[PDB]
């Protein structure tokens, strides 16, 4: 079986002092025994990464961490942009690519996401490749096909072994600011289809190892049902990731 | 006006390369120069903690800043960095509207103006970048175009706020086109920039605003450029990555 993964996307929240406090609160709140049964990661803003590295390395913490984006390039004249080389030197394990907020606010397309995923892998990072359909598509009853095309586009050009080194996150964008709610069954339908397509793009053996996360609204009341699904391997968590006790509770539920 | 030499590192140098570069600059620049020139480094976001702790821990006279910020204070903007985070890390400056962000990242004058306002709300000094393309320069319309871009990039700011920005002129028309901007070219545009700042505020307030040259700066041209009446220093590119070379630029600007 695939070991569950609870990854906390902090989004654009928490200065470096607050980052230090949150990581220490998570470490204090989550009993050690749970790490054998769940992988736990925090995903802070770029400016918080060195601070988190110091704690994780100095306290030998079992939680891991990552960043929220990276450039498709390794270096150069890209004012404001952050390289996967920098993230690797900071000890990041993960990097989020193609989050729906970047697709909306920064016009990121599937081809760019695929290029970012390849660059992440070049630097030894595990990209968390985010996909998911919007309200109109969901309303058309297209629960699967649009997601499959977006998966194909966002992994375009990756070798089979590279696909075995990514994480996928399904964001039900149709359930963001619309009033709609995505059930655990809804998550299972899409994640099962994602895995079947991964088996085609890579191999059945490889696809059985790839962690596919749910990236809709995850909280203490719903995380158990989500991770209980056959093809859902954890969560890319939003706002709950900012509260150390709540986030620890999510990890504990996912573990047990 | 006290000159300013600000080093835009762009997407270069990891966090322990960042410490070494700052120490190289501090090693290379005699302390007597700081009374005569402000010197700032502008590293990638991921280097800011390392630079902040070095600068604060060793009481360095160098200051630092960041290369971008969100127009928003916080929230659901995955990947983006807030001016609040920059302020808490002791940044003095933040670059807004660099040509690379305008082109690669679809930033228009309105977004630049929003970022400039947000920078000010967090006590940061925005370095507001403007500059015209070759077609505009060839048509002889470079002065007017820069003034319009300035006005658009400062939209919403009132007289008292004008005194808290820095402007940088990037002669984009000379980037990778083979053309070379002269000290005279820099002066023509920077004079027009100051005239517009005076209209948005007053000649006195405009006379406190540093207006930087953001074209190619090296030891052989920096003197002529900073010697110009309306040019107050440089937003330096590649030379900012060599501590010796960068310190030399600061020493020349100090006069």
């Amino acid at each position: 079986s695939r070991k569950p993964l609870i990854a906390g996307n902090w989004k654009m929240n928490l200065n470096h002092y607050e980052a230090i406090a949150l990581v220490q609160k998570i470490a204090f709140s989550l009993p050690d025994k749970y790490y054998d049964r769940v992988d736990v990661a925090v995903i802070p803003p770029f400016t918080d990464l060195r601070s988190v590295q110091t704690l994780v390395d100095g306290d030998k913490l079992r939680l891991t961490y990552g960043a929220q984006d990276l450039s498709p390039h390794d270096s150069g004249a890209y004012t404001g942009d952050v390289s996967g080389a920098f993230l690797a030197k900071l000890g990041c394990s993960y990097v989020v690519v193609g989050h729906s907020e970047r697709r909306t606010y920064h016009n990121e397309d599937d081809a760019l996401v695929a290029a970012k995923a390849a660059t992440a892998l070049k630097h030894g990072l595990t990209p968390i490749v985010c996909i998911g359909e919007h309200l109109d598509v969901r309303e058309a009853g297209n629960h699967v096909a649009h997601n499959i095309e977006q998966l194909r586009g966002s992994l375009a050009g990756l070798l089979a072994e590279q696909i075995g080194s990514v994480v996928i996150a399904y964001e039900p964008v149709w359930a963001i600011g619309t009033g709609r709610v995505a059930s655990a069954a809804d998550a299972q339908e899409v994640c099962a289809a994602i895995r079947k397509e991964l088996a085609s793009l890579a191999s059945p053996r490889i696809a059985d190892t790839v962690r596919v996360l749910y990236g809709g609204s995850v909280n203490a009341k719903n995380v158990g049902d989500i991770v209980a699904q056959d093809d859902v391997d954890g969560g890319l968590v939003g706002g709950a990731s900012l509260d150390g006790e709540h986030f620890a509770t999510l990890a504990a539920i996912a573990a047990g």
